RNA sequence: GACGCAUAAAGAUGAGACGCGUUUUAGAGCUAGAAAUAGCAAGUUAAAAUAAGGCUAGUCCGUUAUCAACUUGAAAAAGUGGCACCGAGUCGGUGCUU
DNA sequence: GCTGACGTTTGTACTGTAGCG
DNA sequence: TCTCATCTTTATGCG
DNA sequence: TACAGTACAAACGTCAG
């Protein structure tokens, strides 16, 4: 009667296996529905459900924010048009209509075809006078004439459309900073108190050297105008009031409280951004762009003359062929400037007079475009200065730009603050803003319509956890003083001490804990036990010596926020006071909640009577982040109604009982537990309601559906035991501590081994090293990874994190794939690894970092990947590590959901009866089981290995449970300790083996029949149970099912493709015919439908009846589902039989002659649908012939298994016979099978390892799913893609229940 | 014998932005030709769109998640498939039983 | 007369190709 | 790619 | 890995003798 279930859950699979108490997998004669003659089927209850992995929300969000940016950009353009509109209608009743109809063709345009001036002649005298937008911008700035509104609009609209980044706080301005005479003002100012630096690469290393060549009064002065100095101590040689000085990031008023800094800092930074002020202008960016254009002009004039006078045969390939990455491909084709440079540098090396061009290419100046990937370095304030200059000229002639100058000034610089979010009116699930009035939001009225404070508080409050114990209560800040006290008293209530006189160790009394906290947790940020035993036990308790226990040599707990508030609020008795504790809690809550200084000031204003303004100025810089696991109500709001204390009171003092948070909230004697359990629907609603990524919701829901379907199979009786394989681990304590070493020590060891003084120049703390940019800065020893340039620790936003292998090629967000680099160097390696030249020029420095172990060997391999520079689809053959985290999350959730679904009956004696015992095995047990008794696992043959893992999980779990029911609490849900646990869980499996072998060669014979002790019952018969599991491993029928999935997402490929007279292009906008305008291509089919209809066919048209697949794209899907028959008639189908329309999602399964199966991948592609049931002997041979020298066993055990391969050399040929018979049966790639046979015969003499480690690849020919390329040694086999779908229209369609047990089979031959 | 403390790795969710890129159009091509084009000149920029679109019309929403088939149902949701044994190349046979 | 010659006029294999920092 | 914020899982140390 | 670009092979009229 009884049965059990095993589950193996992966990112793309769940394996499931019902087992009997005998460890046999059962089978039933299942009824099958549908029109076919077949009425019942024999099926084993072992299988695997296969589904494609769920996508994370990343791509959808990166499209959503882009959609918002384009909407807002067009609205900026519209407010500009609104200001310009009554005036533009004077000079041009249709200019905005012409910029709008710019995209259309000449006869589609209602107005004359030239966008800006309309007429041809003025549009060309225009482009002759101003060849780009920047000659326009410059002429507008430096000249003082009355100028054309249509061109003001274009200059402003261009700057408003492409406005540059906002990563610089406040503003830069050129007008205070154009002229290098500021050093005279600086020395004149210090007496009250060229390009000399900038001619070389900017860092302190050059700046000090130059100024000493030209103590403190010059260089130490000027760095405070130029650099974010590292010491926190006060300055020297300084003003009459003495404090620290640096060019601080957010607010230089934090340093001025000790003008020329603004002038000189803007001058140096703008002259670092722009190669300007060797010439005097008022429009520096436009001047630089015009200099680029003129240099490009003279360079091309030189270049073509050189090419014609020395290599005239070469010209067309460079300058006309737009496919070659020549200049034609650089301009008219798709080539970048890197591709053009590597194209053109060999040609320049052999010509004469090219030295200047070769010099310019090495600086990246050679024939630059004006708009490039590195324009993301340009801040918006430069554009802001140009727009201000423009308006300040024109206002003398345009009264209306005088009247509303600041509205246009507002429109470019307005950015929605990130804490406010999308400006909805209630219908956006992403919106959290609250608006004061129902008025429409503009950049001008934004401050009076939107309540920024409430929205900014709600921004955090929507995201921070509810307390897991009190789900209606939001958690504390991490740094809240209540949480500090909670943490220290939670830790210190459980430490124990003993002296020479005492019989046994004793807890700290409440007096002692209070004394320790006030003594040293309030006078040291982190306390060592050395500090505890000296400063408390030796100094207060006067002990000669003491042993302390319950804590490592450094305490985990801290009162660091007390130290902060003590440095700020000077009255220590204020911080130790009871009355003001709520106010201090509000201060730290605000200071965690808000980072914008104005709302910090506006929130803290209510307490300005308790502290001075100097303290308040100190409080508003003390930014905090992070939130505790617990709510205020939990830790000090609720009281046990019998005793009267809160949790924090108990942690402060609990007599000698000294309970911590756990034993408190689990003691029935304290009504905390009653408060918890009174503070504490369908499957799909529950699965939607969980937190975390949407990606994991797929694998959880499908396996819960699988388990419920299995329960439906077994007469609605529940299983005794459910075994879930967990992606969980045990380690030795030394390995696990090494696996989690503090990341400061990683830096210190490597820096000491390479011997640099960077930590003397830039000291840093492990709390600070949690920042990703800063961690990378120290890992790289202060230098860029792509040019030999000293990085700046203050400017780490203009440096950016390159992913060494790009995310578009491979998802890898690890430190081994991250590089901090200058933004231009990162964006100059779009979709690639670093180039060959950069590997050649820096492989030595990378080797110095590798030898010093700041980078891994994997990181060195990714950096030097151009030495192996494939980046092919065949290089994907290692798992992305995201699949492990998803597996862990899914299996963790499914444990608690299946426990909640199975064990539902509450009881008053004990709370919940285990009707079903849900089990969560770590994978090491099943892995050791597989490797000990030669039940090996090869992932490349076929998909049955998922079901075999579930079978072995159920077998091993039930065997361990029935062998050790005393050890039920180690598996059922609800030298170092870790090393002892690791050896215990290693040795717990010894009951499966007949012999136990010691390291000295001793052997112990174990019984052939295993039993438990406490009831003597048989569990593991090493005679017949191993034979039984070997029988179940050799079944040829396993219910593999691929989930039928309607596709969602992008309508097409994203690339927009040029116009052509082909009807397959997707119309990219409703009125834009793609024969004229181009459009998208590669559409994605949501599902096929089987259509049966007439069609008008033949050159003399006549109705022919037809049955075929129609691929409903995602775009057209809703129109189809509104009303099918008119959609089919629009597609051209006539007399359609409505009831015979069959919906066919992706991977709809069909079966054909000789057992052949095909999965419908679209209306015009199939996929191979059968699975090779290869016998176990050849599988274990393939695993042992693979892995041949790298087996983990002893040399004797390696040898005997390596000989097992040699004993079965003839297995190689019979595997090829197996693959031939199968491929002929199901795959039908006869040319590929002949190529496979011929290549095999080409290499039948090569080593049996290399043969097997390539026969393992031939199963790509046979394996289920999409045809994919594979290779056998040198020979590469191209995929035999099943682009024909003609056959499935008369196959039998198989609709599979989610396990694959029940079926509906439709014989489509009878349909038509 | 699943929880908050410290550490670390790998990931995730949301907001605000930047740079590109593509597409069509605009930037008069010229000269020589029966010619298809060839020589030569040119090129660097801009507008518009950037999922088709949608109705609550917002400076909002539109690529995540949910889906075998069939009977009920607006949908949520509920419902629908005998067992034992001997065998095994993707499931077969045998016997009870409804 | 009526088999087949000779174009047009559709229907099948093979290589490319895909938004990204 | 940037800025800002929050959160999950797993592993080790202390209860 | 599904579809796109595109080089390649059967089928369907009017001549052709
Ligand atoms: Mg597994
Ligand atoms: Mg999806
Ligand atoms: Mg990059
Ligand atoms: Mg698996
Ligand atoms: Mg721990």
């Amino acid at each position: 009667k009884k049965y059990s279930i095993g589950l193996d859950i992966g990112t793309n699979s769940v394996g499931w296996a019902v087992i009997t108490d005998e460890y046999k997998v059962p089978s039933k004669k299942f009824k099958v529905l549908g029109n076919t003659d077949r009425h019942s089927i024999k099926k084993n209850l072992i299988g695997a459900l296969l589904f494609d992995s769920g996508e994370t929300a990343e791509r959808t969000r990166l499209k959503r924010t882009a959609r918002r940016r384009y909407t807002r950009r067009k609205n900026r353009i519209c407010y500009l048009q609104e200001i310009f509109s009554n005036e533009m209608a004077k000079v041009d009743d249709s200019f905005f209509h012409r910029l709008e109809e710019s995209f259309l063709v000449e006869e589609d345009k209602k107005h004359e075809r030239h966008p800006i001036f309309g007429n041809i002649v003025d549009e060309v005298a225009y482009h002759e006078k101003y060849p780009t937008i920047y000659h326009l911008r410059k002429k507008l700035v430096d000249s003082t004439d009355k100028a054309d509104l249509r061109l003001i609009y274009l200059a402003l609209a261009h700057m408003i459309k492409f406005r540059g980044h906002f990563l610089i706080e406040g503003d830069l301005n050129p007008d205070n900073s154009d002229v290098d005479k500021l050093f005279i003002q600086l020395v004149q100012t210090y007496n009250q108190l060229a390009k000399a630096i900038l001619s070389a690469r900017l860092s302190k290393s050059r700046r000090l050297e130059n100024l000493i060549a030209q103590k403190n009064g010059l260089f130490g002065n000027l760095i405070a105008l130029s650099l974010g100095l590292t010491p926190n101590f006060k300055s020297n040689f300084d003003l009459a009031e003495d404090a620290k000085l640096q060019l601080s990031k957010d607010t230089y008023d934090d340093d001025l409280d000790n003008l020329a800094a603004k002038n000189l800092s803007d001058a140096i930074l703008l002259s670092d951004i722009l190669r300007v002020n060797t010439e005097i202008t008022k429009a520096p960016l436009s001047a630089s762009m015009i200099k680029r254009y003129d240099e490009h002009h003279q360079d091309l004039t030189l270049l073509k003359a050189l090419v014609r006078q020395q290599l005239p045969e070469k010209y067309k390939e460079i300058f006309f062929d737009q496919s070659k990455n020549g200049y034609a491909g650089y301009i008219d084709g798709g080539a970048s400037q890197e591709e053009f440079y590597k194209f053109i540098k060999p040609i320049l090396e052999k010509m004469d007079g090219t030295e200047e061009l070769l010099v310019k290419l090495n600086r990246e100046d050679l024939l630059r475009k004006q708009r490039t990937f590195d324009n993301g370095s340009i801040p918006h304030q430069i554009h802001l200065g140009e727009l201000h200059a423009i308006l300040r000229r024109q206002e003398d002639f345009y009264p209306f730009l005088k009247d509303n100058r600041e509205k246009i000034e507002k429109i470019l610089t307005f950015r929605i603050p990130y804490y406010v979010g999308p400006l909805a009116r209630g219908n956006s699930r992403f919106a959290w803003m609250t608006r004061k009035s129902e008025e429409t939001i503009t950049p001008w009225n934004f401050e009076e319509v939107v309540d920024k404070g409430a929205s900014a508080q709600s921004f955090i409050e929507r995201m921070t956890n509810f307390d897991k114990n009190l789900p209606n209560e939001k958690v504390l800040p991490k740094h809240s003083l209540l949480y500090e006290y909670f943490t220290v008293y939670n830790e210190l209530t459980k430490v124990k001490y003993v002296t020479e006189g005492m019989r046994k160790p004793a807890f700290l009394s409440g007096e002692q804990k209070k004394a320790i906290v006030d003594l040293l947790f309030k006078t040291n940020r982190k306390v060592t036990v050395k500090q505890l035993k000296e400063d408390y036990f030796k100094k207060i308790e006067c002990f000669d010596s003491v042993e302390i226990s319950g804590v490592e040599d450094r305490f985990n707990a801290s009162l660091g926020t007390y130290h902060d508030l003590l440095k700020i609020i000077k009255d220590k008795d204020f911080l130790d006071n009871e009355e003001n504790e709520d106010i201090l809690e509000d201060i730290v809550l605000t200071l965690t909640l808000f980072e914008d200084r104005e709302m910090i000031e506006e929130r803290l204003k209510t307490y300005a009577h308790l502290f001075d303004d100097k303290v308040m100025k100190q409080l508003k810089r003390r930014r905090y982040t992070g939130w505790g696991r617990l709510s205020r109500k939990l830790i000090n709001g609720i009281r046990d109604k019998q005793s009267g204390k809160t949790i924090l009171d108990f942690l402060k003092s609990d007599g000698f009982a000294n309970r911590n948070f756990m034993q408190l909230i689990h003691d029935d004697s304290l009504t905390f537990k009653e408060d918890i359990q009174k503070a504490q629907d369908s499957l799909h609603e529950h699965i939607a309601n969980l937190a975390g990524s949407p990606a994991i919701k797929k694998g959880i829901l499908q396996t819960v559906k699988v388990v419920d379907e299995l329960v439906k199979v077994m007469g609605r009786h529940k299983p005794e035991n459910i075994v879930i394989e967990m992606a969980r681990e045990n380690q030795t304590t030394q390995k696990g501590q090494k696996n989690s070493r503090e990341r400061m020590k990683r830096i210190e060891e490597g820096i000491k081994e390479l011997g640099s003084q960077i930590l003397k120049e830039h000291p840093v703390e492990n709390t600070q090293l949690q920042n990703e940019k800063l961690y990378l800065y120290y890992l790289q020893n202060g230098r860029d990874m792509y040019v030999d340039q000293e990085l700046d620790i203050n400017r780490l936003s203009d440096y950016d994190v390159d992913h060494i292998v790009p995310q578009s090629f491979l998802k890898d967000d690890s430190i081994d794939n991250k590089v901090l680099t200058r933004s231009d160097k990162n964006r100059g390696k779009s979709d690639n690894v670093p180039s060959e030249e950069v590997v050649k020029k820096m492989k030595n420095y990378w080797r110095q970092l590798l030898n010093a172990k700041l980078i891994t060997q994997r990181k060195f391999d990714n950096l030097t990947k151009a030495e192996r520079g494939g980046l092919s689809e065949l290089d994907k053959a290692g798992f992305i590590k995201r699949q492990l985290v998803e597996t862990r999350q899914i299996t963790k959730h499914v444990a608690q959901i299946l426990d909640s679904r199975m064990n539902t009956k509450y009881d008053e004696n004990d709370k919940l009866i285990r009707e079903v015992k849900v089990i969560t095995l770590k994978s090491k047990l099943v892995s050791d089981f597989r490797k000990d008794f030669q039940f090996y696992k090869v992932r490349e043959i076929n998909n049955y290995h998922h079901a075999h893992d579930a079978y072995l999980n159920a077998v091993v779990g039930t065997a361990l449970i029935k062998k050790y029911p005393k050890l039920e609490s180690e598996f059922v849900y609800g030298i170092g300790k870790a090393t002892a646990k690791y050896f215990f869980y290693s040795n717990i499996m010894n009951f499966f083996k007949t012999e136990i072998t010691l390291a000295n060669g001793e052997i112990r014979k174990r019984p052939l029949i295993e039993t438990n002790g406490e009831t003597g019952e048989i569990v593991w018969d090493k005679g017949r149970d191993f034979a039984t599991v070997r029988k179940v491993l050799s079944m040829p029928q396993v219910n593999i099912v691929k989930k039928t999935e309607v596709q969602t997402g992008g309508f097409s490929k994203e690339s927009i493709r040029p116009k052509r007279n082909s009807d397959k292009l997707i119309a990219r906008k409703k009125d834009w015919d793609p024969k004229k305008y181009g459009g998208f291509l590669w559409p994605t089919v949501a599902y096929s439908v089987l259509v049966v209809a007439k069609v008008e066919k033949g050159k003399s048209k006549k109705l022919k009846s037809v049955k075929e697949l129609l691929g409903i794209t995602i775009m057209e899907r809703s129109s189809f589902e509104k009303n099918p028959i008119d959609f089919l008639e629009a597609k051209g189908y006539k007399e359609v039989k409505k009831d015979l329309i069959i919906k066919l999602p992706k991977y709809s399964l069909f079966e054909l002659e000789n057992g052949r199966k095909r999965m419908l991948a679209s209306a015009k592609q199939l996929q191979k649908g059968n699975e090779l049931a290869l016998p176990s002997k050849y599988v274990n041979f393939l695993y042992l012939a693979s892995h041949y020298e790298k087996l983990k066993g002893s040399p004797e055990d390696n040898e005997q298994k390596q000989l097992f391969v040699e004993q079965h050399k003839h297995y190689l040929d019979e595997i090829i016979e197996q693959i031939s018979e199968f491929s002929k049966r199901v795959i039908l790639a006869d040319a590929n099978l002949d190529k496979v046979l011929s290549a095999y015969n080409k290499h039948r003499d090569k080593p049996i390892r290399e043969q097997a480690e390539n026969i393992i690849h031939l199963f790509t020919l046979t394996r289920l799913g999409a045809p994919r390329a594979f290779k056998y040694f040198d020979t590469t086999i191209d995929p035999k893609q099943y682009r024909s779908t003609k056959e499935v229209l008369d196959a039998t369609l198989i609709h599979q229940s989610i396990t694959g047990l029940y079926e509906t089979r439709i014989d489509l031959s009878q349909l038509g």
